[PDB]
């Protein structure tokens, strides 16, 4: 099954990629709406997740370029605000929200 | 239980810092099956979450619970040299203290 933990600290994509990776794990992607409530579960405030349309703009994908069925978008998301939004957090309602990769944020870590 | 380990090697100070990260603390097995379950996870000799830093030869958690179970390799605990006050779990399974300065792989426990 996959397990889920949160992050203490807020920090941007990379280091939140680094910080999974070291453990072993990756950052959560949820894959239907179980998993997106587990992950709500353990993040206190606004986190990553492990999705991002950093190689074609509107085309989300997973940290290992698996593009992603399942969503669950925040109402006006994903906007890709100004100078772009390509990461994305799990806001704390559980829906998403599209912002710069290089903000930061808790992170949930996703492990099985 | 869930225990990780890690890839890269650091002292107890980091690895405690990398577990706590992830609101997990340093690995303490408490019986032969987690120990064998935390061996398993661990490519190499990694740190327990184990010391004897508050009283020499009084072996606790990070908690500061005192140890039942414990699975010293033969001629440990020695507190070699000028001490070794934090513990690693070898690649047999078996214990060994070591100095906390040093640098090891870390297994890190969840529940
Ligand atoms: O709504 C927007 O609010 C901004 C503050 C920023 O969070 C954007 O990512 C959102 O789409
Ligand atoms: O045996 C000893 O070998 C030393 C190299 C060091 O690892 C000590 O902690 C052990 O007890
Ligand atoms: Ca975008
Ligand atoms: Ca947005
Ligand atoms: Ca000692
Ligand atoms: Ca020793
Ligand atoms: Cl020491």
């Amino acid at each position: 099954k996959k397990y889920f933990m949160s992050s203490v600290r807020r920090m941007p994509l990379n280091r939140a990629k680094a910080l999974c990776s070291e453990l072993q794990g990756t950052v959560a992607t949820p894959r239907n709406a179980e998993e997106n409530r587990a992950i709500q579960n353990v993040a206190k405030d606004v986190a990553f997740l492990g999705i991002t349309d950093q190689r074609t703009e509107n085309v989300f994908e997973d940290l290992t370029g698996n593009r992603v069925r399942y969503t669950n978008w925040n109402e006006g998301e994903p906007n890709n605000v100004g100078s772009g939004e390509n990461c994305v957090v799990l806001l704390t309602n559980g829906k998403w929200n599209d912002v710069p990769c290089s903000d930061s944020f808790l992170v949930v870590c996703e492990f099985s």
